């Protein structure tokens, strides 16, 4: 019933048909890192209130093709360039996510339940502003905690969690007397329990990051050529359909039930093109782009 | 004197040479997970002595290259088929890699130390093979516990480390009555202290596995068409110089500093292929081969 759409079809189906087979087939959890941003700036042209944008038209478009939740890393721990500035106009970002007027709306439009992951409090500078952030990431988390249709988990210095697994933990057990099940604790570092990301949309170099205890060999990753804000509807489907009909197909193979012609037209698929490779890239500009 | 290295001559290069570069530029930790074995079988054609070869072969080459530590997820929770001669023939192979002959010469010969990670204890079927692995786990471990020139780190069900390190930190905050640090959380994983992974070198589908606490947005990732076996001389070079002089490549950009063409030119490179995904593949007798 599901299993016989086509590529061609599947690109041709209306907005609400394609969600409807997302929320049956999946992916349930997607990983975007909104990537290549200052560059997309010194492209096409005001700034935050464009990425700002962006970040909503793209989020629209994952939530309104069925994806419940998804995993945003917007934050990363080279944050500190130093530049006050650049820590202050990171803070006004921050500050957009939870203050700002069309984005609140978008929350309420699309029932979406905002949540925030990182060692954030432990890095965020013990000022008023940081402060202030800490307090909008708490109090949205709440406000949106009554809807329940989309999730959405925004990545603040949340590189490597393994230490506030440990301290995490260690109250756990000192007030429950047991450790924590795996889904406990992920919910103690994601605020509510999430799945394991079923694929991680990348741009440019070949790399996964920011997503911790929610990743497996089964996150199938996807790297476009142009950052994150250029997606556009095609891109997504085409990644989407790969997902859910290529990347796990079946039925399985038999090679003990295949001709001496199949096995051999296959080794040659392999033997073809000896030394190819995917990730190898070149320069341009001081910018890195994918060979192949 | 190190960064004047063209692509041309890093291939034409002596092996000893590469090495040198290797063990002053990188990568120091690199995960390569044996892929594409049984299909591998299936082609060229015993077994569980060539993978062995392969795997020794493979082996050989990256540390020859100047690599130390070398992260190789060999068995995954997948791993119960059911069939208890699966499992029977897995620990079997999981026996060589600590009684064989050839294999412990390789970790003499090469100055090797051995160290097996995964949540196998726990995983292991409580019987007398099984338990006999964990014994022979933790001797070689030991027995090789002076060689320093390499480190080796064997995945047995290491796929999420979670629920391990809350344990290991609740036990390690009792006897020493504080939380333990990164360094030592991953000290208590691996057995032993281990640098982020410098690089993934994996194969068909995009997607990393196996190697807990050990990732970043740093750990550059290449997907070989061909499995891991197949892996040649050259593969290797053009994977290690992309890492070392293409990935993270320096003087970083300046636009405000470009002309009017140069920024023209660059948005060409995206705009012209508007919907270009590196991930998307299609497949061909139940086997999935990477588009583009
Ligand atoms: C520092 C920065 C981009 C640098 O990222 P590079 O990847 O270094 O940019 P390049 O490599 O393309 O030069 C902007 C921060 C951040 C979080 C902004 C913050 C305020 C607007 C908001 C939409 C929230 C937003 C979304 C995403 C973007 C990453
Ligand atoms: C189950 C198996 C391969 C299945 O892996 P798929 O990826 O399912 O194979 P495909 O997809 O190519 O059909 C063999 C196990 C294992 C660990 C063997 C075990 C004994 C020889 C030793 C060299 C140690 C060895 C090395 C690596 C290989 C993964």
């Amino acid at each position: 019933a599901m299993n016989l759409v086509s590529e061609k079809e599947f690109l041709d189906l209306p907005l609400v048909s394609v969600a409807e087979i997302v929320r049956c087939r999946g992916p349930k959890v997607s990983v975007f890192p909104f990537d290549g941003t200052r560059r997309w700036f010194h492209l096409e042209c005001d700034f935050q209130q464009a990425a700002l944008r962006q970040s909503i038209r793209i989020l629209k478009m994952l939530f309104e093709h069925g994806i419940e939740t998804v995993i945003s890393p917007i934050f990363s721990d080279d944050l500190l360039d130093r530049g006050d500035r650049y820590i202050v106009q990171a803070l006004e970002g921050m500050a957009l996510l939870a203050n700002d007027e069309e984005i609140l709306s978008f929350y309420k439009e699309h029932e979406v339940h905002v949540l925030f992951y990182g060692d954030y409090k432990k890095r965020l500078p013990s000022t008023a502003q940081g402060a202030a952030v800490v307090k909008s990431f708490d109090d949205l988390t709440i406000s949106t905690s009554s809807n329940t249709e989309h999730r959405l988990c925004f990545g603040v210095f949340g590189n490597d969690a393994a230490e506030s697994v440990a301290q995490f933990s260690i109250s756990w057990n000192e007030t429950h007397g047991k450790p924590p099940t795996r889904r406990e604790i992920i919910e103690g570092y994601y605020g509510e329990y999430v799945d394991k990301a079923d694929m991680f949309i990348g741009f440019g170099r070949f790399s996964t990051f920011d997503f911790p205890l929610l990743s497996s060999g089964k996150t199938s990753l996807y790297f476009t050529v142009a950052p994150s804000y250029y997606m556009t509807e095609t891109t997504l489907r085409r990644i989407l359909y790969d997902h859910i009909y290529l990347r796990h197909f079946r039925p399985k193979p038999d090679y003990s039930a295949m001709s001496a012609d199949q096995l051999n037209v296959l080794r040659n698929r392999y033997r073809a093109q000896p030394d190819r490779v995917f990730g190898v890239g070149c320069v341009h500009d001081g910018i890195w782009f994918a060979e192949g």
